[PDB]
């Protein structure tokens, strides 16, 4: 960002090794047997011991730390998203449920599109000038990298891995969205020739043209290459651009500032899945034959104007992370509420370029050989959208217990309640404090959580006494969340000692292939807290086969939760676990009422 700013923040540090490796044997002990744990124990040491491959290990990584701004950062995007070969729809790209809107006909979804637009450009202007404001997180100022990352961006097909490719600072930076409607993508130029942007009016008038070139879904949906596999989509792409006017279609949508697609009319469902239904909307698009071919997944950042109303986004993982692209939607939601000034006659504009596709045989077959991947993981995805009304960080605050350490302490009793035992489990931690920073682990399973929901369920144990051990979990989450955000975590830490074996050409350090480690890297549960002003969700499936996804936005009166899973994985069940996270929310609420500590 402003390299003033990044300049004046500290780099990522590397945590001690010691100091880590004994935080790891504390979170392992909820989750792996006595056995287990104890031939841990005894590789920790080894591995810790003078002279040891750990010690070398971490002298490589300080090393590391000196040569690069940071140590971590490659290492991270590649072995999580660039390496990563499965579809980034559902499996990767995080999607955003925005608040329904009120229009009720195509001028009014227009009409907020253009809104929208003008939004996202009014935000473009402050990272262009660099007068984005500075943000804070635990009292420290944070990296805004993230932002110069999001705009005139896309994801590339690689063979082996994927790339990016960022216009934001090239040459002649790109002055052009894309639009998609029916599956046919449009250039449009958002700014004027002396440099200055166009009007929601403006930008409407051009939304009118786009949709009446596009009134007819006769075209193929080759958009809906981009949700296939990396691999196949990798090979697909290389063959889809051989075409002079391809290639060149392509181009204009990996450079364009930013995709909006206007999703069609789609057949009116149950109220009771209406919201899992608009989720998967934002997710993956619904399918071949609603709105998953209106949309090109490989792009950083993809709005979403449904025709009933409802709205949202999808984003490119490998780009930002959660922070960063809610602070974009609450900047624009919040300009889509401001009034008009200026309705003075606008003067004619172009007619905006279609950016067609020659289709052939075997571009066809990819086109269909994707619908049918495309296919398999929607059936397989199980969500459930959960608005828990009851209340939001305004209980915990008023017990004077961390919001976020509460609705993670009621997921593991939620958890537990269902399996009967504590399982990994991964929340997302920013570590924006440090330059570059992205994210680290903050373990909800700990020694202090299973105390508790144990301890919750037996009935023999002291209802008075139950709070003590709520308490004592929430604040044990509490501090592991405060060590995470200042670089003491250890997941990412222990990530770069294997990374760093590797590198070093040595065998596979014990530790690394140990059971433990397996089960401890495998999270039944993968969550995130999404903070927000605009009363929005975030969603994203699970990471392993047998586990779930949840993400949540905790309001002051109010928490929005979102629930995945597999249907491939009889154990698990996703309006189930958001039941009993609901009934865990509560029942903690109520013994802390039945017994208050002021007199
Ligand atoms: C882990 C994380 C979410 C915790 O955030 P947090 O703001 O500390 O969450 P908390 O629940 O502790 O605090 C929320 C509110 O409760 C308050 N609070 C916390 N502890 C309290 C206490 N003991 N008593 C009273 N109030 C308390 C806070 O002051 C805050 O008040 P606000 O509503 O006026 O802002 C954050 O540190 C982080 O890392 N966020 C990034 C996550 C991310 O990257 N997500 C996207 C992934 S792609
Ligand atoms: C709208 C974005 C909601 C958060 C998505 C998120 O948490 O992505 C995580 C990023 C990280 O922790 O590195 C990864 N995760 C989805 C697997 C938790």
């Amino acid at each position: 960002s402003h390299m003033a700013h990044q300049d004046a923040l500290p780099r990522l540090p590397v945590p001690p090794l010691q100091q880590s490796l004994d935080y790891y044997l504390k979170a392992l002990q909820p989750i792996v047997s006595e056995e287990e744990w104890a031939h841990t124990k005894q590789l920790v040491d080894e591995f810790q011991t003078s002279g040891g491959v750990g010690e070398r290990l971490q002298k490589g990584l300080e090393r590391r730390a000196k040569k690069m701004e940071n140590w971590l950062s490659e290492w991270w995007l590649k072995t999580a998203y660039l390496q990563f070969r499965q579809p980034v729809v559902i499996y990767s790209s995080p999607g955003v449920i925005l608040p329904k809107q009120d229009f009720v006909d195509l001028q009014g979804q227009l009409r907020f599109a253009a809104k929208l637009i003008e939004g996202v450009l009014d935000f473009k202007s402050m990272i262009d000038n660099e007068t984005l404001p500075v943000e804070f997180l635990g009292g420290q100022p944070l990296c805004m990298n993230q932002y110069y990352q999001i705009l005139s961006s896309c994801r590339v097909p690689g063979p082996k891995q994927d790339s990016v490719v960022n216009f934001l600072k090239s040459k002649r930076p790109p002055t052009h969205i894309t639009v998609v409607h029916n599956y046919q993508f449009f250039e449009l130029d958002v700014y004027h020739s002396d440099g200055t942007p166009l009007t929601s009016d403006q930008i409407f008038v051009q939304l009118e043209k786009i949709w009446n070139s596009s009134l007819q879904s006769n075209k193929e949906p080759v958009g809906i290459l981009t949700s296939n596999h990396r691999n196949t989509w990798a090979k697909a792409y290389n063959n889809l651009i051989k075409d002079k006017v391809n290639r060149e279609s392509v181009n204009s949508i990996q450079k364009s500032i930013f995709t909006v697609c206007l999703d069609k009319q789609v057949p009116r469902v149950s109220d009771d899945v209406y919201r899992n239904h608009v989720a998967g909307q934002m997710l993956h698009g619904g399918g071949s034959k609603f709105n998953s071919g209106n949309r090109w997944f490989d792009k950083t950042l993809q709005f979403i104007v449904a025709e009933d109303g409802s709205c949202g986004m999808v984003y490119e993982h490998a780009a930002a992370e959660g922070p960063p692209i809610v602070a974009l939607v609450d900047h624009v939601m919040e300009y889509t509420k401001k009034p008009e000034l200026v309705r003075s006659p606008m003067v004619p504009l172009p007619m905006p370029k279609k950016l067609r596709f020659n289709i052939t045989p075997e571009i066809k077959n990819d086109i269909e050989k994707a619908k049918q991947n495309l296919s398999i993981m929607i059936q397989d995805l199980d969500i459930m959208m959960l608005t828990f009304h009851h209340f939001g960080k305004d209980f915990p605050k008023s017990e004077k217990l961390s919001p976020d350490a509460f609705i993670q302490v009621a997921l593991q009793l939620a958890y537990y309640r269902i399996y009967g035992q504590a399982c990994a489990t991964y929340e997302s931690a920013s570590l924006r404090m440090f330059h570059l920073g992205r994210t680290d682990t903050i373990r909800s399973a700990s020694i202090d959580s299973l105390a508790f929901v144990k301890g919750m369920g037996d009935s023999t144990v002291p209802e008075q006494q139950k709070v003590e051990l709520l308490r004592k979990a929430v604040q044990a989450h509490r501090a592991y969340t405060d060590r995470a955000i200042r670089g003491e975590a250890f997941d990412r830490h222990l990530l770069g000692l294997k990374l760093q074996a590797i590198e070093d050409l040595v065998s596979m350090p014990d530790i690394f292939m140990d059971t433990s480690y397996a089960i401890a890297m495998h999270f039944n549960l993968s969550t995130a807290q999404v903070p927000a002003k605009t009363d929005c969700v975030g969603f994203f499936g699970p990471v392993v086969p047998d586990g779930y996804g949840i993400c949540y936005n905790p309001m002051e009166a109010h928490i929005n939760f979102s629930v995945s899973a597999y249907n491939s994985c009889a154990e698990t069940n996703a309006a189930r676990m958001a039941h009993y996270l609901e009934k865990a929310l509560l029942d903690m609420r109520t013994l802390l009422q039945n017994h208050p500590r002021a007199k």
